[PDB]
Parts: structure tokens; C-alpha cells; sequence
């Protein structure tokens, strides 16, 4: 099956754009990355940086994850991110999202060898 690392890339990486460019970004991306296949995922974050810069976070500031696990890492620098949140008119299979563009530090959980991001925890 799809690896955790690959799933992280599919769910969270968009190195092809520097920022969301319109209000329809989330609607398009949530669908195209297959995040609405079985149900409307209620929230998701896309990161507009190189994969290498995001992988590098696993060697940055170790912090506790929201759930208490201690394999989380916070980026030293802010990154370009897009937050997608389900709107009131969202109804499967026509999932609908509000797009919010921001520059924040990211917190990811890392696993494996190579040690890479497998979960997006938070932006701060």
C-alpha cells in the first residue's frame, strides 16, 4: 500500500505553487489529491515549499505533538501554507472548502529511516 511518507506528500505538499491564488484552490486540491474520495475530510493544510525543506524539519526543534507524542518537530522558519476548512455548504460528494493563505511555522511528526514527515500536526 501507499507508504506513510508518500501519503504525507499527497495530502500536504504543493511545491508547484508559491501560494493559493484563488478562493477555489482548496476545492480543486482536496479533490485532485483524492482527499474527498470516501468522505469530506474536514480540515487539511498544504505546504508551498520544496519537499527537501519540509523533510529537513525532522532535524529541527523537537516538541511534543498535540496528542502528547514526542516525535514532533517545529520548523525554525515560517513557511507558506494554505489552510482548507470545510464550509457550511459542503455535502458529500460535493465537498466544499474555505481557502486561507498564511505564513506560519509547521509542526510535523517524523518516523522511519530515512527519518521523514508522516503526519501534519499543527501550524503556529
Amino acid at each position: 500500500k501507499e507508504t506513510a511518507a508518500a501519503k504525507f506528500e499527497r495530502q500536504h505538499m504543493d511545491s508547484s505553487t508559491s501560494a493559493a491564488s484563488s478562493s477555489n484552490y482548496c476545492n480543486q486540491m482536496m479533490k485532485s489529491r483524492n482527499l474527498t474520495k470516501d468522505r469530506c475530510k474536514p480540515v487539511n493544510t498544504f505546504v508551498h515549499e520544496s519537499l527537501a525543506d519540509v523533510q529537513a524539519v525532522c532535524s529541527q526543534k523537537n516538541v511534543a505533538c498535540k496528542n502528547g507524542q514526542t516525535n514532533c518537530y517545529q520548523s525554525y522558519s515560517t513557511m507558506s501554507i494554505t489552510d482548507c476548512r470545510e464550509t457550511g455548504s459542503s455535502k458529500y460528494p460535493n465537498c466544499a472548502y474555505k481557502t486561507t493563505q498564511a505564513n506560519k511555522h509547521i509542526i510535523v511528526a517524523c518516523e522511519g529511516n530515512p527519518y521523514v514527515p508522516v503526519h501534519f500536526d499543527a501550524s503556529v
